């Protein structure tokens, strides 16, 4: 029963001091690299992102592999959709009031990602190389997001992203996303939506656009999740939304896992599940419907709306709804028919993926 589930989470809290350790050793090279980057002409409002959930700027995203998020504020910013895809992007500049510290990196009036991209590169890669006295490693992965991966005295994998900030109101794809108001509230979304957007270098074949991104507001309300604003902060309020979301991440990574022997699991990854998890939020917005004693119900509840969204072959981006995660174009029909056979066969004998 929810033994088992609760097991489980006191199992990967075993591994707590381990990864808390390997996030000191990155929030050290981070901080080492930022220094560096801040003297740099482009780049002298690089900052850190608040992306994580137990380490403000270093996200868990599987064992041993951490990410980050290099911000940079870029005023006047002007977006230009590319191609109905609703959430890639070409970056152009509001006319001309003087000149950017961004005009090195131009083709014609569009900002360039593998222009800025490779300047990025090149300054955390002197930080590499010129303290080659660390046991610091980089390796270059296809997309421009994740850009450089560290690779610290090996088995700890750092994966570093560049984001533009705009502080400009959210581009129009979001305008029927984030579907809180009835968990959260109308006055919460208004204000998350105050907040900057954020870019990343990424091609959808290949061109020089940006995505969107808000891991920012994804944090925010992985934190504050409960409709109570006390929610989780008292005795009588606790409820199992996290432990949900973390039940979701490991039974995906524990089957991936189990079918490493053909890999047909690799394009499915945590935002998956995560996407999944917001919108079960939004189809249970009371805080009653999470009760920590309603653990196994809870999860169920979690991993059949997974499975819909697999045999429907659509997972909605929780902030741009017309983005399917699943779509035929991102992760073909029979890897999404498998990965639902391994789920409905564990959904329906107790997950014995969880034994012991
Ligand atoms: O048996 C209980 O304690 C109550 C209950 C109701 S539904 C449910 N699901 C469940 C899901 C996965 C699992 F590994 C174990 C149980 N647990
Ligand atoms: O969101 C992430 O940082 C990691 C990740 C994994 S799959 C995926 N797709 C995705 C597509 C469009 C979008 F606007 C946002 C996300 N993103
Ligand atoms: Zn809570």
């Amino acid at each position: 029963g929810a033994s088992k589930l609760r097991a489980v989470l006191e199992k990967l809290k075993l591994s707590r001091d381990d990864i808390s350790t390997a996030a000191g050793m990155v929030k050290g090279v981070v901080d080492h690299l930022l220094l560096r980057l801040k003297c740099d002409s482009a780049f002298r409002g690089v900052g850190l992102l608040n992306t994580g959930s137990y380490y403000e700027h270093v996200k868990i995203s599987a064992p041993n592999e951490f990410d980050v998020m290099f911000k940079l504020e870029v005023p006047r910013i002007q977006l230009e959709e590319y191609s109905n895809t609703r959430a890639y992007y070409f970056v152009k500049f509001k006319r001309n009031p003087k000149e950017n510290p961004l005009s090195q990196f131009l083709e014609g009036e569009i900002l360039s990602a593998s222009k800025m991209l490779s300047k990025f590169r090149k300054i955390i890669k002197e930080e590499i190389n010129d303290i080659k006295d660390t046991d610091v490693i980089m390796k270059r992965k296809r997309g421009g997001s994740p850009a450089v991966t560290l690779l610290i005295s090996e088995k700890i994998s750092v994966d570093i992203t560049l984001a533009l900030e705009s502080k400009s109101s959210w581009p129009a794809s979001t305008q029927e996303g984030l579907r809180i108001q009835n968990w959260l509230s109308a006055k919460v979304r208004k204000q998350l939506r105050l907040k900057p957007f954020y870019l990343v270098p990424k091609h959808a074949f290949q061109e020089e656009t940006w995505r969107l991104s808000f891991s920012h507001i994804e944090k925010e309300i992985l934190n504050n999740h409960g409709k109570s604003k006390t929610c989780c902060e008292n005795k009588e309020e606790k409820c199992c939304r996290k432990d949900c979301l973390k039940l979701m991440k490991y039974l995906l990574e524990q089957l991936k896992e189990r079918f490493k022997d053909k890999k047909h699991l690799d394009k499915f990854s945590s935002y998956h599940v995560k996407t999944a998890f917001f919108h079960v939020c939004t189809q249970n917005p009371q805080d009653s419907q999470w009760d920590r004693k309603d653990l196994g119900l809870c999860f169920d509840n979690c991993v059949t709306y997974f499975l819909q969204c697999l045999r429907t072959e659509k997972l909605e981006n929780y902030f741009i709804p017309e983005f399917n995660l699943f779509s035929s174009n991102l992760i073909d029909k029979r890897s999404k028919e498998f990965l639902t056979k391994q789920i409905e066969y564990e959904r329906n004998n107790e997950f014995p993926v969880f034994d012991e």
